[PDB]
């Protein structure tokens, strides 16, 4: 064969799948049939996601007890005891997470801990999970293979990377939690193993622009491309007319008009408007970068790529990088400086082609606990599109043809674009109004100001903030017109404003 191997990997590990993670999976077997599918399960580690919102629980009512005790504390002084919070409960050695046994007795331990009924609560969650992982594994018509079988797979070939790549997987599991982080691994590993193509679970087939062209109702566009215009409105209004399980579209809708929706809908109906993927040349590693930098939310190479390994190879140092960075108790701006010059001379990393990768660090542990820019979180840098990106420029890679760009799935979709917001200060209120802790004049007025430039942002589309947000909002009595005119709009376009709405 002179193409690569028609396999469609794909990654859901921590828990069981979302109804509209399977839901929008099926989509690309409907599409392309002619494909192998394989979506990646951890059976070893079915209780992550849910150890991980018992830690949470337990953070956050640690940081309410926190407030409640020292008032007029800053932002600052809360983020630095969530991060000193979360280290503890994970590096409690009376609470260990290893394994689903061990996951189990720490869920239950912190479920007492914590509330009056969230023994029953936590214990109703645990069968669920279990009820779900049961019939993904004895159901038919489930293309599921796990994650122990895959490093299985690839210790066969490459022991040096597999034991390498696991011990990483294993620590973003464990240590840190991040379940996208370490689906940024497995991706790779599936890919170097068995070879064919990685698509994000947030992902759909892209549809025939061409067709979309011939329609003429899709025009309006002279200083931009027909998709950074409508496909986002387009894959809203395709998921709504599927109806998938579990799809947020029941609540959102489009700025579309009759006449646009109605051609949609006829296209899906028709069932002609997605492109099946295209064959892709064997010996070659492909991605896309399309919306700004490389992704790897869609990667494509045949085993034992060449640019893989070159890229695994770098995720590997960033990890042994980061465990000398842990021990060197790197504090000051001074520190720092010091480091990066000691790894550019122990690792002969050449700086400033990469001089925001080492400062990134400082933030793994307070990732998904402190809001930061996402152009700033330590993950992007680890094993994020940041690091493929970085791998693209040094290994010369679009030059040498070894790396082809290739437009695989849409981002574009309705999960991609619906799943920060608030930032320091901001953030800071809306988890005050969470703990149920009043704020003043000030306060009140900073993050009212901060919901409305978050809805400002979203010009015409819709806008999801969290549900105490919409609590805060509804909480507030007089808005200006303006305000109120600004609601009106996020309505026709979100059901969660319909209560703000009925106000005029």
């Amino acid at each position: 064969n002179n193409f690569i191997t028609h396999n469609l990997h794909t990654v859901w590990i921590g828990g069981p799948l979302p109804d509209i993670t399977k839901s929008y999976l099926k989509v690309w077997r409907d599409i392309n049939p002619d494909y192998t599918h394989i979506t990646w399960i951890d059976t070893d580690n079915k209780f992550v996601a849910l150890y991980n919102n018992a830690v949470k629980e337990l953070r956050e009512y640690t940081l309410k007890q926190y407030l409640v005790g020292d008032s007029n504390a800053t932002a600052n002084d809360y983020y630095d005891q969530a991060v000193q919070i979360e280290r503890g409960v994970r590096e409690n050695v009376y609470l260990p997470h290893g394994n689903d046994i061990e996951r189990i007795k720490t869920i239950k331990k912190i479920a007492g801990s914590l509330g009056d009924n969230k023994v029953q609560e936590y214990r109703t969650k645990i069968e669920t999970i279990e009820s779900s992982f049961v019939e993904m594994i004895d159901g038919q018509q489930g293309h599921y293979q796990h994650v122990s079988a895959l490093f299985e797979q690839f210790s066969e070939m490459d022991n040096l990377r597999a034991t390498a790549l696991k011990q990483i997987y294993e620590r973003e599991i464990n240590d840190r939690g991040n379940l996208a982080a370490a689906s940024d691994i497995l991706r790779l590993v599936a890919l170097q193993t068995q070879g064919g193509v990685y698509i994000d679970t947030d992902l759909l087939p892209h549809i025939d622009w061409d067709l979309i062209e011939s329609t003429k109702l899709f025009l309006m566009n002279d200083n931009n491309s027909v998709e950074r215009v409508y496909s986002k409105e387009i894959y809203l209004e395709i998921e709504k007319y599927k109806q998938l399980t579990g799809s947020k579209t029941n609540k959102i809708r489009s700025g579309l008009t009759k006449s646009q929706i109605n051609e949609i809908q006829r296209l899906t109906e028709e069932n002609n408007l997605f492109k099946h993927l295209n064959e892709l040349e064997k010996n070659c590693f492909y991605s896309d970068n399309s919306v700004r930098g490389w992704t790897n939310a869609m990667l494509a190479c045949n085993e034992n790529n060449g640019f893989m390994n070159a890229l695994m190879d770098r995720i590997i140092l960033n990890y042994t990088i980061l465990d000398e960075f842990i021990i060197s108790n790197i504090v000051t701006d001074g520190e720092m400086l010091n480091f990066t010059e000691k790894m550019s001379a122990q690792f002969g990393l050449n700086a400033e082609h990469e001089g925001s990768f080492i400062p990134s660090l400082a933030n793994y542990y307070k990732d998904s606990i402190v809001p930061n820019s996402p152009q700033a979180t330590a993950t992007l840098f680890m094993t994020g599109p940041t690091v493929l990106d970085t791998v693209i420029r040094v290994e010369e890679a679009v030059r040498r043809g070894i790396v082809k760009k290739e437009a695989i799935a849409s981002l574009y979709t309705v999960e991609e674009t619906f799943s920060s917001q608030f930032y320091d200060k901001a953030a800071f209120y809306l988890d005050k109004v969470k703990f149920d802790i009043s704020l003043n004049s000030a306060e009140e007025g900073i993050l009212r100001d901060s919901c409305f430039d978050v809805i400002q942002q979203s010009k015409e589309q819709a806008t999801h903030l969290p549900d105490i947000a919409i609590k805060f909002l509804e909480s507030l009595n007089n808005f200006t017109w303006k305000q109120l005119e600004l609601l009106i709009k996020a309505s026709e376009f979100s059901d969660q404003y319909k209560t703000l709405a009925t106000l005029a």
